[PDB]
């Protein structure tokens, strides 16, 4: 009684899923170096030897597709067969198109900027919570930070036989105080991570234990009841893209809240500002985070929505899980007095043509780095 | 006071990532219609011309894979390049290997049935509320018969300018009674479709009044006030493929509850029920349903999650949104005794081997059909 | 006695490997109008819904390949669903590189453009005879004139139920004189022809005896025992890349002499001047054309070979069967004494470097169009 | 005077185009092991980290094409990224249909197999020559035996620097006596083969010339004055597919008989004996060398012609060079009493069911093997 398990999951930087966003947001910055205004819609598929890139991109930029791809890959670590997957030697297919006329006339064409319209229809969801920090569920930032830690001790040489291809998996036991939440103890620790063929699995379960968990998870939270799922497969040679198809924006739940909080369902990755799927859930993060460290709330889920071609959004809706002394509908007013959510404004307040975009697309893109959204609006009411 | 605005999005059956959802289930039953233990990963990426499916297949069926995705698109009714995609003439490339042997020994090999461990780690969400029969958000199920008025009105040719790719948002007002919510009004509909390059906008808007929203809204939810963007960008003769990049698995709030609720991230389509995405998520609709149809409470959220490998759940989280006399941990002990959560008991419970998983990768997966998870369990206690 | 058959066949604009081999050529065309100096070596192929551009590019030119190729296939002909193809909605993949780094030091790189190396090792042949004005074979002549015809007919709309894809074969009876041969008669003449579902085959063989084999080969030529194989496969209702993959370079027989003469087997189209492949077999027909035409032979056989990154050929080979006063000896001396076969010195003569090339890749590349190689040199000696 | 120069060239199993040939007969092959009378016309193209499969199969086979291409790419020697290549991570992308029903009917449904129609229309040429015991040119012979030195040396690791992508060249040095030729000595030799990084130049050079090349020339044909060009390009690390594309039929000179005799256009790899362009190939190769080694002539060349579903050949066309006491006329009736040139008794002449393809495509497709078309039939007359 009282307690209740929450659980969420990250994975690394070579997981293929991953690997697909990285890419689309390599090739996204690609364009935003030379182009500040491209357009950008890029989809990228990993499967055996192969990076697919499918989408539209109406830019006035150069790039070598081929270069900005398999360096992606060898920043991610895939750089020998040995690894099952290599950026010298893998296939770059390229279907890319420009930007239907249809779209760009519906959406942008002869715009004024803060009057563009939505890129698209849509919803979207921020949230925020001060059970961290951060403003982040407990739950992901652990997940995420295990993923981290894999990589530093992979590239750092620690343990040489990790490779990039990595999936966590926190759950937290919990309270509640009033709608806001407070992190207990860990409950159950999932860590599955690729690696060479020549170690051993209880060298693995012990360096996963004692180097990364202990490393990452502070000891207050844990205790002799924690359950260990490390390695519970038993061997996991063949990964990355040879193991398991990846696509981009098949890691949505990872890149926002670890399933906290709620989600309209839009990608992230390989997309420009006026896709509001990223432009507006970075917004309402901002608003999120800026309600709860400005004090007016512990926990907050925040809801937009939009119509292609209209630039304010449809809706914008509060909820603060009982967790502020002012009304839902007194927030709300204190958002629409405080945040122009137009995509043309949000672009010029979160600085959204510059191209940090592959940066967002591991480890999360809440709760880390400072970013702009990550950067408290000071409110006015 | 009192009031919020919720909104959801659904789109039809030709829209690019609902094409590959489609696909991939028809692949998936194409197997299972031979080898009812197929092991099926498979990912659809669809653009002009193209569908490619890439991933990894284990099973005794001989799937002719060009005739079975090319009577999907058909289905569609993608069939002509007068509309932007045509079923004979596309590409179909297949990029499918089989199964890793590492992820088949640590799930499935050597295991009785039963015990089978989930087939990934992961985390996974159902829910239920009381405010329609279907025991789903209004503006969830509005968002979706919208889309299936379209096709429908498409299919018997009262509309032959429509074309298969549609999109639709419906924002409700409600009110909240004890944690359950109450529709009150559709303050905002967006509907977006392909047309036929004869038809004008006018004719366009009056018949997507009319003959669309009119033929679905029930008219008491309509009023004066409510906000119609209906072909907002103005035109939109380009669509399907050809318009926008499509992949399966990027629908996925679509597929289920519209923004309400949460999601743990896993799509599912184009996977067979060893992929705990699919089953559990199944699973915890049936859970979530079951509970509010027997009158423990009226509104439920249900979070399950696993490890590769592991067949029990590693947690089981139930929160009631203050709508049940019981606690939380009561309703728990009672999905407990009810239910067995492990993936090769799902199977069984809700003949995850019977091949009708195209039938559900348009429209939502649930609220619809009485598919076995949307039949509730008479509960023991 | 005194008599034999030779045959020759052509293919006409939609036929899949001319196809390709006028996307390759669309391509090289693409880069040298913007950088004359462009190293090309562009492979395409061709199948249901689909053209891929393989192979490498080192170039200052920024082409838009979507554009470049639907183009190309717009001209061929294939602009609807109903054909088979459609330029507008086929999947254009790209997956072209760099040149490899070591090629492009063995070959050009800090050197003199007029020494530059051959682009690669190989051997060539030029042909010429006087058979015909054009110094070609009129086996060869005849089968290109019938595809063009029908080409012709199509898109003047006499004939509106012909597609892009044509095959012809032509075998005319010949007797020698001395070494050189005399046409007598045409044999057998067969022709096939993709078409409307709509149209029935008597008419079709009809129009093809009357309006294209009776308006191409010259009346004196064809008699009562003339053997027609007309539509021989009953009926070719698909076509184009829907019936047959097609691949650059796999018609080097049709782009060259028939049969006649030989062939070293190098690929034409998609490739710049620095591969000898196309400037010296372009240099080898020019020779063989200029001996002919300069009355020192009635027929001549030219070959000549490189090594990669060497600059002069490696052997030249005169062969005249019989049909010189001089000794092949000697008509080598002259050829050594009146050309200069470095392929920095062929583009020179030849005019390589311009944006001419799509244009040689259907109808054959020798015989037709006044190109450099067709315009004699005068040899002194 | 008296004498001239003749060159051929061969490429190495690892050759780009030559990988294609060896994958598509690969394919064949598993098909024909199921089904004997299975219809195959598979294309591959090969570019860094892909193997693509475009073309046509109708076949009661069940085979694995990720299996049979990457064993393919496995026996020539890929396996590692180091290479440029690895049979284990390359993409494997299958585009493969059904044989056209319009090319089916047209051709052998429905029809006794002795009187199936030319699968499609084409000339095809068979030669032959007394100057080797293989009956084929020493230029060519000589290419191929070198190719497979290399590949001997690198497989037995003699020369563990050697990778698989290899090409040659010789020029030799002939008189002629009454039609018929007789080498004299070799003039010019030409090896480049991809090699790893740590080897010098002139380690590599001094091997190839101590042993390969006199490993492989008799001592009587080479001399001080011989030209070596060993290594040429100066630097071959990049190599394989990922230097330069591959292409199934772009090696069809290097198939047959090095630039003598001559060719009629089609490609043999990865086509069943419907195909004409195969299997009378094949036949009138041994028309040719059974003429030769029957004693009516030293050198000879054969012309055949087919129509799509024409079982008999349009023509039939027989060379002698002079090098027979009968005319030509007199040749051709003794082929005709002797050979049936039609593809169903073809096919059970030469054993053309039989899964033996994948060894025909390196090396050449004659004067090796005592495969039947090298087998001379005895005449009667
Ligand atoms: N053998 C394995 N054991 C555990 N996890 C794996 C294994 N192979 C792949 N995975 C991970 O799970 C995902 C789905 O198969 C992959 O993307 C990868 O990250
Ligand atoms: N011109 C348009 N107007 C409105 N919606 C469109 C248009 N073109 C495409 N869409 C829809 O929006 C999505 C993203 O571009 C597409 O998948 C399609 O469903
Ligand atoms: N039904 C048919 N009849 C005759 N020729 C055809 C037919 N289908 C395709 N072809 C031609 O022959 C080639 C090989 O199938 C194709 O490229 C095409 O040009
Ligand atoms: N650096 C090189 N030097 C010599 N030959 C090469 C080099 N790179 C590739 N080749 C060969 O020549 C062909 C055309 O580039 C390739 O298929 C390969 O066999
Ligand atoms: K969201
Ligand atoms: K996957
Ligand atoms: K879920
Ligand atoms: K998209
Ligand atoms: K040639
Ligand atoms: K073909
Ligand atoms: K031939
Ligand atoms: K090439
Ligand atoms: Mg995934
Ligand atoms: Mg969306
Ligand atoms: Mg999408
Ligand atoms: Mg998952
Ligand atoms: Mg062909
Ligand atoms: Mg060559
Ligand atoms: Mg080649
Ligand atoms: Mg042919």
């Amino acid at each position: 009684e009282g307690t209740f398990l929450f659980t969420s999951e990250s994975v690394g930087e070579g997981h293929p899923d991953k690997i697909c966003d990285q890419i689309s947001d390599a090739v996204l910055d690609a364009h935003l170096q030379q182009d500040p205004d491209a357009k950008v819609a890029c989809e990228t598929v990993a499967k055996t030897g192969m990076i697919l890139l499918a989408g539209e991109i109406t830019s006035r930029a150069a790039v070598d597709y081929q270069k900005v791809v398999r360096e992606a890959v060898k920043h991610i670590g895939y750089d020998d067969s040995s690894k099952g997957f290599d950026y010298k030697t893998c296939n770059v297919l390229v279907a890319l198109e420009q930007q239907a006329p249809d779209i760009a006339q519906g959406v942008h064409l002869d715009r004024n900027e803060e009057d563009i319209g939505a890129g698209d229809q849509g919803l979207m969801f921020g949230y925020a919570t001060d059970e961290t920090e951060e403003c982040m569920p407990l739950t992901i930032v652990l997940a995420h930070k295990l993923n981290a830690k894999l990589a530093e001790l992979r590239r750092n040489g620690t343990l040489p036989w990790l490779r990039p291809d990595s999936k966590t998996q926190v759950t937290v036991q919990y309270m509640q105080d009033r709608g806001a939440v407070l992190p207990i103890r860990v409950h159950t620790i999932v860590i599955s991570v690729q690696h060479d063929e020549e170690v051993c699995l209880d060298e693995m379960r012990d360096a996963l234990k004692e180097k990364v968990i202990k490393a990452v998870v502070p000891a207050k939270y844990l205790d002799e009841d924690t359950i260990y799922h490390l390695q519970p497969s038993g061997r996991f040679v063949i990964g990355g893209p040879q193991g398991d198809a990846g696509l981009t924006g098949r890691k949505i739940i990872v890149d926002t809240y670890g399933g906290w909080g709620a989600h309209g369902g839009g990608a992230f990755s390989g997309k420009d500002y006026t896709k509001v799927d990223r432009s507006a859930a970075y917004a309402a993060r901002w608003v999120a985070k800026s309600l709860v460290k400005g004090g007016l709330c512990r926990r907050v889920l925040v809801q937009v929505s939009y119509a292609i071609g209209v630039s304010h959004p449809l809706s914008i809706s509060i909820f603060h899980y009982g967790t502020s002394q002012k009304s839902e509908r007194e927030l709300l007013e204190i958002v629409k007095k405080n945040f122009d959510l137009r995509p043309g404004v949000i672009v010029r307040d979160l600085d959204l043509k510059k191209p940090i975009y592959q940066r967002t697309a591991a480890y999360g893109h809440f709760g880390r780095d400072s970013f702009p959204w990550e950067v408290p609006k000071k409110l006015k009411y």
